[PDB]
């Protein structure tokens, strides 16, 4: 077959170079510079089979069917890299700016460790024990703090305090004024050898200064997590479009196997 | 219809990808981009069509025209992108400058939450009480404040102070040197021990360069406002073009429908 | 016309979409890629005539001849914006190292706001009175300092001293030490209550590291100037072609119609 | 052979050009646009060879074979290219997260200096002496401290101390409270002039600010190692490529030069 | 000529476009994108070419030479600045890592300002006075300090004292000890009015971290250094190979005016 080994062959091969646009991290700059020379090449070898299919008026060859498949799957690869700025930037007057989607999103990307669908849901440890059981710190829906842990429930509690024990220590533990815990006992006498306790009030002004130089440094940080939290909401929508173009890529192969000995 | 489903089903298509264009941030930098392949992909297929139409002397096909206008739109889109540039930078050589359009702009940017347009300015809640009433607070015309509140209304009263509270308290409020509301109450021999209040000069100055490095990274958040400020009068364009080109794509598309049965 | 309303219509399109190019800032890293796209564009057309022409041995159609024009503003401007990253970094190895060309520059760029030509130079109030007269404020060829003004006069008096009175303040104004303008008049024994003046020499070598970390930023910021500067010399080159290359487009367009009735 | 000093004559130049793209950094970001082009330039030849070989149905020419194996070094140079994103990512949801390769890669990484293959493992100076000879400081199997050297290793034990000797001295040396060097010698009645050591709480806190901010900066320093890390395991990937389609270009130079004679 | 006011001009149009990105310094990220546009371009017009051509079996047309010399240019424009990557990076496992080669482009790069060849050598102010001699000064192969100037000489002496008089004074000039000049003269009693020197250890900790974070800054400016320095060694490249391809130029224009009577 000729013309089945130089026309139907980069088909498939077209429509599997856009799968790896879909395995690229959000961050990429130059993914969506990938994706259009995919679709370049597209229209190069399509050319060419304009021209050996005859020039009907109202019969259109099936052979343009497979084509505009593959189209779709190109096209829309490079629009989905294209959505992927959308929710780096979030602007007011464009972008992914209502929440409704964006809780989904959220459960959808925590689910990749775990995928709620049987085929990790159900493939993994179980027992009856507590291990696999519920209780007032699992259960946060009446304000309880999550169980301390190295993935940053820690900072939620001790940094993002939010008017709390870090703020306003509400509860009365009589540990400022009342223990030696690097902290005088009820000593309101206790000078800096006869001077107040601070030696210079610049000092305060200075740390204010300080401070907010640090808390910009700090909102910096946060802000990469915001772009961070829109990175992952970015990768699963080109994750979720991989499986659902990898059965629309094999039908069309199989098509081509099986329609071939009946048209070809 | 042999060439209705090859030739003109992309000429649709090709307009409604230009639509994704008008509805990204304006922040992206590879949105030109984009917009560059739109155009490109309609001259690989407007050179089959020249073929196709007779080589005439003064008879020009309908189908020129409705190309004329897909481009258009196509080509419009790029330029639009191009300008998003202007904005971002509004060089005195180049750019929108004059500032007779900024402030014009600027009213459109705010109407995106509450178009005064009948379709979000009438359909919202509506009364006769004190909620839709107006008084000086509201009227902001004789230099009065504005209620304050957390969408910024707040910092531009104290942290602009402009020469006011927050600078040069003129007020005789009594509390600086008439209340022991952490300052002293008119003590005037209120030594650090015997010594002056300051405990060295040096520490002045050390604010002062502090207070500079801080103040310089304060301009760089305002220096982000200016460029949202531009950036948010550079989306409306993007979005105020979507639909005066939506009601010309729903045309194009009507008149092809509607001039088949004549010509084609 | 046939090949009027086909092939003559972009020419002259393609031609004004490369006007754009002039009119962007140089900070526009984008700008480049867009007059590309305008070249590349008339390469599509160019071919289509090509074979319309007849294939003679010497006869040169007067069709060339537009193309030539066209080409010419086009591929200059993609130039143009070339030679703007050449004023971004002034490489010694290459670039606009010659400063002879420089200094003219910044009287051309100056002359945005006030041309020496007619147009504005004339057209503008104009008076007897001493608003247009000189004295030695104006004049500072004898090393007189400039009015003082917002727009970075006085700046240039007190921040740049140049081992001036901001530095070395040589003039005995007795202020110092003869005033109580926040400094001790003529009191040497004014000790910081039986200490030495300064409470410890380690904030003195904390002053320079942060006085260093401050300066950097300061030459930040003169690094943008510098930049600026450099900006607006890259931004008069677009506009000086705009003006220039508007004069042979509209030539251009006259020859079209000029030179078809005898040829077409 | 006209043919042969026109289209056979690109075919190994096109591949040439691919393996500068194995010999860039994994830093730069126009490395993915190099490749490009050179993929672009293959398939302008292609489509003439198209033409000039017969449109037979079953009997495929051996040229097609040829351009197979040029289309695949250059379309995996691409490739390759793009993986380097990747790792300079390694986004949860997409990269290389899998750390089974991470480990191996890294000794590979470090093989370059010294490689474990014949050419360079045996091409070495060789002796019996102690130089060649192991001991406890060579085997760190048992936590032991590597030599100190000055490619990293001092940092590792004195930096990276890891609640070690740099925060948590256990040995009791005796130096802070039973030497003179710096510190007092069981002198718990050192008091800065009668008063208490410290002379402001607040700078305490300040230090808290400053550090943090230092830290950050530090964090940056080790962020670079990480995608220094990174780096070098992209950098593997294009020479360990290099090599391999090295052979390749060869045996398709030797396949033309060879078949040549019996069908061309 | 037909063909030569059509075909031949463009070709020396295209080699001549290629010797502005010679000209264009090494930093400019676009830089690369415009030398791809050139080559670009000359496909274009190389296809028409191919067609004009007689399809033989061993009688290649002198047109082929000529193109195949443009394209040598324009392609190692391309490639030239490619490499201008590698220098900035030198990655250890792909740039330019043998140092054999940076010490020639090192002494390369200094000649610019005055080359070493008869151009600028021999074409400059001459004399037998002290002006042209030499002394212990000059000759640094004794590690002799270079005369201190404002090129860098003085930072090198004093900011990289290199265990030197900025670190360790190692002359005993009895000025710290023996002298009034901003310190003690053999005071050894010099107290703070009763107290240490030092007013809090605290101070010297701060100092620590301010200094680290200075210290990076500073790295940073060394850091553009090196890149400076890897950019001279870039831009020399460009230079070196502009004048090198001038000639090869002028050689295919001659050829062409010089081969035409005989074969055109
Ligand atoms: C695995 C294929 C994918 C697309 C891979 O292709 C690549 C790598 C990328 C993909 C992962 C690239 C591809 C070559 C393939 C490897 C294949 C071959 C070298 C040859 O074919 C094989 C398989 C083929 O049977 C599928 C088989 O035919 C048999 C069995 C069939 O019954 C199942 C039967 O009906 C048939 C009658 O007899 C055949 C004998 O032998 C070779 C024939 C294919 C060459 C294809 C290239 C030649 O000019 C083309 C052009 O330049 C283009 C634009 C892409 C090229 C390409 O795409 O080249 C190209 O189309 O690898
Ligand atoms: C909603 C359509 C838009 C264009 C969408 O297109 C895509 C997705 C993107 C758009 C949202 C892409 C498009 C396919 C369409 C889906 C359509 C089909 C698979 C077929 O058509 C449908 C609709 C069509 O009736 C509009 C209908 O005809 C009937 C009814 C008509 O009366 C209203 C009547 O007159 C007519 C006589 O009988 C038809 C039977 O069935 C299929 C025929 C279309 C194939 C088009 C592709 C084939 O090679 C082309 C090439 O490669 C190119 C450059 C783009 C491709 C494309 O553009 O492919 C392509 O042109 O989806
Ligand atoms: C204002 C024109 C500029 C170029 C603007 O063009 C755009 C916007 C961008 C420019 C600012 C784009 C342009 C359309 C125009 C608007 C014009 C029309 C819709 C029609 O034309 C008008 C004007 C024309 O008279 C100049 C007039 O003819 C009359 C008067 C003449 O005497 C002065 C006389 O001699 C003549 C015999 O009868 C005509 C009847 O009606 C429409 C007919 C033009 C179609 C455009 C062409 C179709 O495919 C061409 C090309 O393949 C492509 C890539 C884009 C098209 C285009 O270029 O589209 C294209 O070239 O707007
Ligand atoms: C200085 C030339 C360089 C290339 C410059 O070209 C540009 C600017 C860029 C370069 C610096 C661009 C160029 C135009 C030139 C200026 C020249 C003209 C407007 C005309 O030509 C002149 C010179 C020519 O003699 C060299 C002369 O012929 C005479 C003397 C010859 O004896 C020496 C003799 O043999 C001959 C028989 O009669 C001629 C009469 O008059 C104009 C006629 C040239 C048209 C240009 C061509 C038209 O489409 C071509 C191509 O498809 C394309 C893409 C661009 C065009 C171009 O290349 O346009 C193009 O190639 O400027
Ligand atoms: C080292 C070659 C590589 C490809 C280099 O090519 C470059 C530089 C880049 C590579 C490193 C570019 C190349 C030219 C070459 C230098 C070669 C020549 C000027 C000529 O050829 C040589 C070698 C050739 O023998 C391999 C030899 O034939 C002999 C010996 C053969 O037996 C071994 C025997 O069978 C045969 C019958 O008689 C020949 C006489 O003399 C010249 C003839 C080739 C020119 C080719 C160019 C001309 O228009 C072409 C077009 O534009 C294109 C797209 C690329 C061009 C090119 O590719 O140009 C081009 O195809 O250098």
């Amino acid at each position: 077959l000729y013309y089945g080994l130089n026309l139907l062959i980069p088909c498939v091969l077209i429509s599997a170079l856009a799968l790896l646009v879909f395995l690229l991290p959000a961050d990429s700059g130059e993914k969506i510079s990938l994706g259009i020379t995919v679709l370049l090449s597209l229209t190069v070898f399509m050319l060419l089979v304009a021209e050996i299919m005859p020039s009907t008026s109202d019969s259109s060859p099936s052979i343009a069917q497979y084509f505009a498949s593959t189209m779709i799957i190109v096209g829309l690869s490079v629009v989905v890299t294209v959505i992927v700025l959308q929710y780096h930037h979030h602007d007011p007057d464009g972008g992914k700016m209502p929440k409704w989607t964006r809780v989904i999103l959220l459960n959808w990307c925590a689910w990749f460790l775990r995928m709620k669908r049987p085929g990790e849901d159900k493939v993994r440890p179980a027992c009856q024990h507590k291990q696999r059981r519920c209780s007032l710190a699992s259960v946060e829906m009446s304000a309880v703090a999550p169980p301390p842990a190295s993935n940053g429930n820690l900072l939620y509690i001790g940094f993002r305090g939010l008017d709390g024990v870090h703020c306003v220590p509400t509860p009365d533990s009589g540990v400022v004024c009342g223990r030696m815990a690097c902290s005088p006992t009820h000593d309101e006498h206790l000078l800096h050898g006869g001077q107040p306790p601070e030696g210079d009030p610049d000092l305060a002004k200075i740390l204010e200064e300080v401070r907010y130089i640090a808390n910009r440094f700090r909102c910096q940080d946060e802000s990469e997590a915001v772009c961070s939290e829109w990175k992952f909401a970015a990768c699963v929508v080109d994750r979720l479009c991989l499986m659902a173009f990898s059965v629309f890529t094999i039908i069309c192969t199989i098509g081509i196997l099986m329609s071939a000995p009946n048209f070809v």
